[PDB]
């Protein structure tokens, strides 16, 4: 880990003092769900790299900002454009931002992503809350807690078990009754795996026998810091496409098609997340 | 990845300029069959030492070298020794060679390897055709497109369900009729782990329920890479012996064994092969 | 890997004209396992840090001692302390002592940790004979052995399901009937996950589907690389939890639960393995 203690308490000192706002939930936009910078009000957006020790974007979108503001009732910050391990992120950079956003008073996180769909009855548009993740590439080595622990922050061995928050996944589904949507609320497991390429049939069989329910490239390191953090934590999936499971089928998953369905169920998402942040307690 | 776009150009130029043969198709020699280069006609021999940028052997046999030709009617290029994950090298300068090739002007790759069977039905001296691959070390961060994406090569989330040529497939499962062999082609799963030390029973277990076929420790990096790349994908197994998948059983896989059934099978993969060139398109 | 040959001649070379102690077998005491160190006579303890090219701690306890002596008839050498992946330890550095241990002249290896109960028959308390391991890590390219194999040690492509000593686990089998205890000795697989955090539900299943036991976050590279040196191989898992496999169940494996089972069934290890000496050969 090339970050000391002092360079996270820098970056949040320098952040609270260049804004008078104080965010209380952080929330990570995935792909195609930045749109949520739009419903802030009062807000203020800071580049990336104006921000002293955050990761400087490579050139995927060239967009990298951290806007604050209110959403709904509460003191948000978001994260327009997200870090990820195939890009050539250590993970300690990747989740960098998520013990700033402790530092500054969050204690919330929010994350949103897109991934593919492993459960059969999954359809494209469809909302995944997420119970519970499996994290592959940590089970090998890639955890973002590999180092030497800061006991400032949390503890050596840290359970995850209970990482997505029971009680905001239950207002969650509830809140959903409010929407009176066509589809219903989707809940499962994410499973994470670090790209960039698609999965292969065999891969896909691999990942449904395991017990994933949906897949994507990211996430799991944001949350597993989060919680070691002590901040509450709730997430969910838009399934963006449904993964090839036969061989016969003649169709791949490609980018240009995540983002579409981005574009499609687009604002679908940002709603739920602004009422929902009236569910998140204070 | 310690490569630029300019490293792979003044390398393929380099290797343009030093042989007037111009390959179409690039052919990758997995263990105990590099015999493929005797066949060759015109052939033009390289030290991989003496071409720039390429990765420089260690000590594993010291025999890394590069021979252009002529293979029954197709302009070949021939890796007689690969490099692998388990000697150290990152995958960026595994795959290296595929991007050259690319850059050459092929657009077809052969890949060759010896792998344990891990399907019950297989035998020693069995061939196995690959129809997909699992990429373990690719779930965990091991992928060779890890860092940023070249536009000139290929996009950032390339599609792999389709990697492996349904059109050669079938013209392998054809053109093996006229061989008119005792022993049916066999066609399965690969699946890729790291080494170099072999396979527990728990673990054989477990790669036998994730629905592989066939085990080894190199050959999914390069198909990646060239796929990537828009190539054609062909390859196949040489099973060079059944992993172990009981306690009971008093038997050890062993080097010595595998070189000896690559000794055994050798020119009858390399016969498939030369024969396949005809096989595939221009 | 940092080490070259020379690197453990002279760690070895050290020791050995600091110490007229000659150890056979080498022992590596696990997560509260460390009071082995009490039972040894002749004792003659060393600091890691003074040992030449030895890993020095970050700070996990401080505590990390070489101790040489006695054991029930055996010449010893004691880990107490011993380093982990997690810690942010490449594997060539965690299983440095194994090598230096062979050059000492060791031939026998007994490895005890703590890990989590994935059989739902295993009880806290309970201690499980190792019969075989799924190394997780190694399968995406964390293996101790990665790099340039130096021929002094072993193979390129040393077996591994033969790792666990058949003829000791039987011995082993039979002196825990001198022991008369209430619960049997078990016996199974371990799984080794990198960690440092504890696993998710959907996690646990997926070890338990996998045909793993127990789970911990050690043990399988010093394994391997004593594996790859010809030492014989025998070792335990103190089960200190049963980790969490439904959502129902309010609970969380938390290091103070393994610390505190680490303290009552201390001993009875501790015994087991004194008593254990006499059955290992000479
Ligand atoms: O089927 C899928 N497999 C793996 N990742 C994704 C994604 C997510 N979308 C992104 C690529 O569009 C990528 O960053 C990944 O995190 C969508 N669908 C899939
Ligand atoms: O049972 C096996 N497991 C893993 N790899 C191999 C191999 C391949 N052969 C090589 C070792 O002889 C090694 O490079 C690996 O890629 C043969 N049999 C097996
Ligand atoms: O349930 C578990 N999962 C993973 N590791 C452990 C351990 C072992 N104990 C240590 C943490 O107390 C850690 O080093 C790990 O190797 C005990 N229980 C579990």
């Amino acid at each position: 880990n090339g970050y000391t203690y002092e360079d996270y308490k820098n970056t949040a000192e320098w952040l609270l003092s260049h804004t008078k706002h104080r965010p209380q939930v952080a929330i990570i936009c995935g792909s195609g769900l930045g749109g949520l910078t739009d419903k802030l009000t009062q807000a203020q957006i800071f580049d990336y790299s104006e921000i002293p020790n955050f990761p400087r974007s490579t050139v995927p979108g060239h967009a990298g900002r951290l806007v604050f503001g209110f959403l709904n009732g509460r003191a948000c910050v978001m994260m327009q454009g997200r870090f990820h391990m195939y890009e050539g992120y250590p993970l300690w950079k990747v989740t960098f931002p998520v013990r700033v956003f402790h530092l500054l008073g969050v204690d919330t996180l929010v994350v949103t992503n897109a991934a593919g769909g492993l459960n059969p009855k999954f359809e494209v548009g469809d909302i995944m809350l997420i119970r519970d993740h499996i994290n592959l590439p940590g089970f090998s080595g890639q955890n973002p807690l590999r180092g030497p622990n800061d006991e400032r922050f949390g503890d050596r061995f840290p359970a995850m078990s209970d990482a997505y928050d029971r009680t905001m996944r239950q207002r969650a589904l509830s809140t959903w009754k409010q929407m009176g949507e066509q589809r219903e609320l989707q809940e499962g497991t994410y499973v994470m795996v670090a790209g960039p390429s698609f999965e292969t049939v065999a891969e896909c069989r691999v990942l449904q026998k395991l017990g994933a329910d949906a897949v994507g490239m990211s996430t799991v390191p944001e949350v597993i810091v989060a919680r070691h953090c002590g901040l509450r934590v709730f997430g969910f999936s838009l399934i963006t496409n449904k993964v090839i499971m036969d061989y016969e089928s003649l169709e791949k998953a490609n980018h240009e098609e995540v983002l579409a369905a981005g574009k499609q169920a687009a604002q679908k998402l940002e709603q739920f997340v602004s009422i929902l942040m009236a569910s998140i307690p204070l």
